[PDB]
């Protein structure tokens, strides 16, 4: 015998109190399995609890779908908007329990500071945080990573995490040492508020900073369906070879090849080669040329070369012709069509200006559609191209795509030009429609400026801004991909079938035959059967549209933590062991069950991993906050009434918050891998950082019980 009781909240102090050794025990494990016992119902109520603040807090979508025998079914369906909010709804959720109880303690025993609030608060945020991280690490898939995305915000999230947390040791050992003062403790609880309207505004702040692409899964409920952020998915004759030479303007200076064929090629041959006027003219379009082309003893062809004029005006085709003579042999001739008719192509303007095409199928996913125009004959010159957006068979004007018009500079030469536009997400099934993107005449500039040579000029100048084919773009709207597919799968598989007349009331209690009528799950179950048709009695199932169990599971959630808080005290200073222990080592480990489960599948199904870890933030802020500011609050305002100090232990906490800061910043550090970029992602793909990473989170939270405990056996630490 060495601690004597304290009499609960609603279990009595056992009678005799201090039997031998025989019976100093049995109670004991008795205590404990009924404890555990209790921990498996209130996990199963947060996970009702959890299941029916998700009802709420989301928006529901009517979906139609035409059947091909001839009908059709129209049903409506809820899509959970997956905020920064919806995960502090669900991080406190999740920690529903590790309040209440609290709460009820400091209510419990006559409004005086019962050590099994705070210790089981900071022991359920040290497990949390060593545990479910170690979890998130090591159960996603075999080798795959889901590297946080949203890195910019969990420095904010973990450093209020962490100033959480050593705030305790704030406001009762630095300004009063002692003492939750009066003044105090209602911050504790206005701090919610603070986080309450960053997650408010932080929403929206990233909301339409990212038309980012909402990949769609099928949530664990009914007709849930959960959006999230992803990625996107014999005589020597001598002749020209060619009588005929084409070339570009912009060459400048072009070549024309003369051949000898036959007769004798050792003779040095002198020719005259001279040009003139086609439908050329020198000085304008090319230049004149004349001189002697000299073959060499065994030569068989010599290359001239002639210049050509390049301007800006876009003339007509156009050519000039080369002739030669005076064929010299110092068995050779001047050979047939010594006159070589070069001609020439004009380009200078910009000419077709066409769309891709004039019809194009875009979902409404990609919310910027961007698509381009195309020019042809050139690029010379500006011009300044209308775009009209006229509506279709939707209704535009920024309803159902953002329907804008406007203009568009095409500069000089630049071939390609693409113009874009917002497009919605409406977040609805539907099929096609229709829209257009008619374009207009642009405008041209040429030079900044807007008796046969005036009017030749004109002629070339006719080339312009001609418009194309492809001048009006009706682009269809299209059907999600992804949401069609989850729809389509969640309908094939689920809801089907659906009136209310008695949708759970008679249904909710079918579980016992519908999964007990292989051989594991009878074990598996046969320790729920009482805890599941205990539960589908008293909270029936959303018939106030998302209500109808959270004004029921909170209360069975009250009870359940009762029997939790009275077992724990009575089991603590039963067999000896300090109250504060079996909280870091006992309690925390089930009062926050439910959290695991939630971070667990939100890392293996998602694709990111910041929802996983939001989880683990969000409870370890408002377990602290939220819990320690309605308890003490009511305990230093109930001592303020008639005027007491509300003299909370100094110690037996301190030590515990300070190794739980070190450990944590241990963790935020190695959270950032060492040599990150090739030691893998966040969670999963390196096998070593996946298979000792979570070893070493283990072992940390390991030490840490192992530390408080050792605190509490000889209190000889250096605090
Ligand atoms: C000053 C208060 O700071 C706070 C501290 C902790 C808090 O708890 C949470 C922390 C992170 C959460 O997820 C973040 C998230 C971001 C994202 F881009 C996409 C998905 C996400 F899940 C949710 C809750 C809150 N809300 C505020």
């Amino acid at each position: 015998g060495s601690y004597y009781c304290k009499k609960g909240v609603i279990l009595p102090i056992w009678e005799p109190q201090d039997p031998s050794f025989g019976d100093k025990i049995a109670r004991a494990t008795v205590y404990f399995v009924a404890m555990v016992y209790m921990f498996l119902g209130v996990s199963i109520i947060a996970d009702r609890f959890m299941s029916s603040i998700e009802v709420i807090t989301s928006q529901e979508k009517e979906i139609t779908i035409k059947k091909p025998n001839g009908e059709t079914t129209k049903t409506t369906v809820r899509i959970w908007n997956e905020t920064v909010s919806n995960l502090t709804l669900m991080a406190l959720g999740s920690s529903a329990p590790e309040i209440l109880l609290s709460v009820i303690e400091v209510c419990g025993h006559n409004f005086t500071a019962g050590d099994l609030g705070p210790s089981t608060i900071v022991g359920s945020a040290a497990f949390n945080m060593f545990i479910i991280i170690a979890l998130c690490v090591y159960v996603v898939p075999d080798g795959e990573t889901r590297k946080i995305k949203h890195l910019r915000v969990f420095f904010v999230t973990a450093a209020w995490s962490i100033f959480a947390y050593t705030w305790l040791y704030i406001i009762l050992s630095v300004i009063s040492p002692g003492v939750v003062e009066v003044w105090e403790g209602l911050l504790t609880f206005f701090f919610f508020p603070i986080c309450v309207v960053f997650a408010w505004v932080a929403d929206r702040r990233l909301l339409f900073y990212k038309y980012v692409y909402k990949r769609y899964r099928a949530g664990k409920q009914r007709g849930m369906i959960i959006e999230h952020e992803g990625d996107r998915p014999p005589v020597s004759k001598i002749f020209f070879e060619q009588g005929t030479y084409q070339c570009l303007e912009n060459c400048g200076t072009v070549a024309l090849t003369i051949i000898r064929r036959g007769g004798d090629l050792t003779n040095t041959v002198f020719v005259d080669f001279r040009t003139e006027d086609g439908t050329a003219n020198a000085g304008s379009d090319y230049e004149f040329t004349e001189g002697t082309v000299v073959f060499k003893p065994g030569d068989t062809q010599k290359e001239i070369r002639v210049g050509i004029i390049d301007d800006d005006i876009f003339e007509e085709d156009e050519n000039f012709l080369v002739h030669l003579s005076n064929v010299k042999v110092s068995l050779a001739c001047l050979g047939s069509p010594s006159t070589a008719t070069v001609t020439i192509f004009d380009d200078d303007h910009a000419g077709i200006f066409t769309f891709e095409e004039p019809v194009t199928h875009v979902s409404e996913s990609i919310g910027i559609m961007e698509v381009k125009v195309l020019r042809t004959s050139g690029a010379r010159g500006n011009v300044i191209v209308p775009y009209k957006t006229i509506e279709g068979t939707a209704r535009g004007g920024g309803e159902d795509f953002e329907d804008t018009c406007g203009e568009l500079e095409f500069q000089n030469d630049e071939i390609v030009k693409i113009i874009t536009i917002r497009i919605f997400d409406r977040e609805e099934y539907e099929k096609e429609c229709s829209f257009s993107l008619v374009l207009e005449e642009p405008k041209w500039i040429r030079r900044g400026m807007k008796s046969k040579e005036e009017e030749e000029r004109r002629i070339a100048e006719m080339g312009r801004p001609i418009l194309g084919e492809h001048t009006k773009l009706e682009v269809i709207i299209e059907e999600s991909y992804e949401f069609k597919s989850t729809v389509d799968k969640l309908i094939k598989k689920t809801n089907l079938a659906l009136v209310v007349g008695t949708n759970s009331w008679r249904e909710q209690f079918i579980e016992a035959i519908t999964v007990s009528a292989s051989c594991f799950d009878y074990v598996m179950h046969f320790l729920t059967v009482f805890w599941k048709v205990l539960f589908a009695f008293v909270p029936p199932t959303e018939y106030w549209n998302g209500w109808a169990c959270f004004i029921v599971s909170i209360l069975m959630i009250g009870l359940l933590t009762a029997f939790i808080g009275d077992l724990a005290s009575h089991f603590g200073c039963t067999i000896g062991l300090k109250d504060s222990v079996t909280a870091v080592v006992f309690v925390a480990l089930g009062t926050s069950v439910p959290d695991t489960f939630a971070s667990k599948v939100a890392a293996t199904q998602d694709q990111y991993a910041d929802a996983s870890i939001g989880n683990v933030t969000g409870s370890n802020a408002v377990n602290v906050f939220l819990g320690i500011g309605v308890a003490w609050s009511i305990a230093a305002i109930y001592h303020a009434a008639n005027g007491e100090q509300f003299k909370v232990s100094p110690g037996t906490l301190a030590f515990s918050v300070t190794l739980f800061t070190i450990f944590a910043f241990i963790n935020v550090g190695v959270l950032l891998y060492r040599r990150r970029p090739e030691i893998g992602g966040e969670l999963g793909g390196p096998r070593t950082a996946k298979l000792l990473t979570s070893c070493l989170f283990v072992l940390l939270w390991l030490l840490y019980i192992f530390f408080s405990s050792l605190e509490a056996y000889c209190h000889i630490k250096g605090f």
